[PDB]
This record gives structure tokens, sequence and C-alpha cells, in this order.
């Protein structure tokens, strides 16, 4: 599944919803810390639409816990990422994968 453990709180009251886009600054880690991707080290944040199966499952289900300002890891098992597959070259089959995930804002 997906572990939730906040790094910082948010507001604890604005919670995206299904349809809205979520502007989020990630650096995504393997088990020993090898960071694979950040989008702080692009300055530049990320947007998705929550709902709109973009992202791995345990995005979706992570960050719709997550309030605006919230700074958070979450932990994914492969089920909830790329299981057997992984990603071509980046992730490994079978990842557990550790993302450091800030809620910036919602549109
Ligand atoms: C693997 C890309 C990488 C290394 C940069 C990364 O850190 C990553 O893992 N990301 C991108 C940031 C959001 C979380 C995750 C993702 O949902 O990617 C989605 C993949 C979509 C998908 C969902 C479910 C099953 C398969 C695939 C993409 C966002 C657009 C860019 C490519 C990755």
């Amino acid at each position: 599944g997906v572990q939730v453990e906040t790094i910082s709180p948010g507001d604890g009251r604005t919670f995206p919803k299904r349809g809205q886009t979520c502007v989020v600054h990630y650096t995504g880690m393997l088990e020993d810390g090898k960071k694979f991707d950040s989008s702080r080290d692009r300055n530049k944040p990320f947007k998705f639409m929550l709902g709109k199966q973009e992202v791995i499952r345990g995005w979706e289900e992570g960050v719709a816990q997550m309030s605006v300002g919230q700074r958070a890891k979450l932990t994914i098992s492969p089920d909830y990422a790329y299981g057997a597959t992984g990603h071509p070259g980046i992730i490994p089959p079978h990842a557990t994968l550790v993302f450091d995930v800030e809620l910036l804002k919602l549109e």
C-alpha cells in the first residue's frame, strides 16, 4: 500500500478532491536512498490532476491524504507503483519507492 509519514504539517483542512490539480514538489528515491528524480532539482513543481489516472496509484492514494502545506514521505509498495515492469532504465522490477512530497497548492 502507501504509508504516509509527515515531515512538516499542512493546514489539516484543505485536502485534494478528484478533478483538482495538485502542485507538488517531490524527490523520488529507492529504499537505499538513491535519488532517481526530483522536481526540487528542476525548481519547477510537478502538477497532476487527482483522479485522472496519470500518476502511480501510491500518489493518487497518498497525496489525497495530505493537506495543503504538508510535506510527507510516501513509502509505496511495487504493486502501488510500477510492479513487475519497473520503469525502463530507472526503476527496477518489484521496487518499493520512497517519495518526499510537498503539497504546495491546489488549482
Ligand atoms: C518514472 C518517472 C520518474 C522517475 C521521473 C518519477 O520519479 C516518478 O515515478 N513519478 C513522476 C512524479 C509523479 C510520480 C511518478 C509517476 O506517477 O510517474 C508517471 C507514470 C505514470 C504511470 C502510472 C501508472 C502506471 C504506470 C505509469 C509519469 C508522470 C509523467 C512523466 C513520466 C512518469
